[PDB]
């Protein structure tokens, strides 16, 4: 069989399932590296013994066993990297998919909040609906930027083939949010009191979730 992780269906707690699967993978990997490193040790002690006894046959053993070892390592290193990338692609797909859903639904509550307003003062509801939408888009930025961060440290290469993309995402997020704020222009009664609150909340919420940094670049 495979990991139970790949066939889930609520995705509601993806972070926890992923973080969990990642340990089961990470740990399973540590199981193998230990087994190899131990094999190396037994192999290596042997060389030290037959060192002065069979210096010719002994030495051949060292060259030989290095090739094997070197190879077995590279083999493992790849497998892990392969599996790691398989679990992430999946993860990043559900997270994006699930984030989108929040956007999708947060918008609905928003546009209803506004339609209901036309008739009667959905005042407070409109805002809490907007702030919800904002939290959703901003969470999309925070996770994206963060992915660029991990890739900047893992693959300074894979990383570069993402920047144009990251820049494209962060742009439309701002656009979508600004366009979603524009929808208030029509309710003058309401754009006068709700807007300045929601914009401050956007600047505030972004300051908390995805700050600035001074350490490095
Ligand atoms: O898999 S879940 O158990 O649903 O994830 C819960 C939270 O896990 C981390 O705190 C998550 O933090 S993270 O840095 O690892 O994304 C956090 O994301 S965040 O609130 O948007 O910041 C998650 O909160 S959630 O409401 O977005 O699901």
């Amino acid at each position: 069989s495979q990991d139970p992780y790949f066939k889930i269906a609520n995705w509601t707690n993806e972070h926890d399932d992923f973080k969990k699967a990642e340990m089961r993978m990470d740990e399973k990997h540590r199981k193998k590296v230990d087994k190899v490193m131990k094999e190396w040790g037994d192999l290596e002690t042997r060389y030290n013994e037959q060192k002065a006894k069979d210096p010719k046959g002994a030495e051949k053993f060292k060259s030989q066993m290095n090739a094997r070892f070197q190879k077995t390592v590279s083999s493992l290193e790849e497998e892990h990297k392969r599996m790691r990338k398989e679990i992430e692609a999946v993860h990043e797909e559900r997270v994006q998919a699930m984030l989108n859903e929040k956007k999708r639904d947060a918008t609905h509550d928003y546009r209803q909040a506004l339609a209901t307003h036309v008739n009667k003062p959905n005042k407070h509801s409109v805002l809490q609906s907007l702030k919800a939408y904002i939290r959703a888009e901003e969470k999309d930025r925070m996770h994206t930027l963060n992915r660029y961060r991990h890739l900047l440290k893992a693959d300074s290469k894979e990383a570069a083939a993402y920047k144009p993309t990251v820049i494209h995402r962060l742009r439309y997020i701002d656009l979508r949010i600004n366009g979603t704020l524009a929808m208030l222009r029509d309710f003058p009664d309401l754009e006068k009191y709700v807007r300045p609150i929601a914009v401050t909340y956007w600047k505030d919420y972004r300051d908390e979730v995805s700050p600035d940094i001074s350490v490095e670049d």
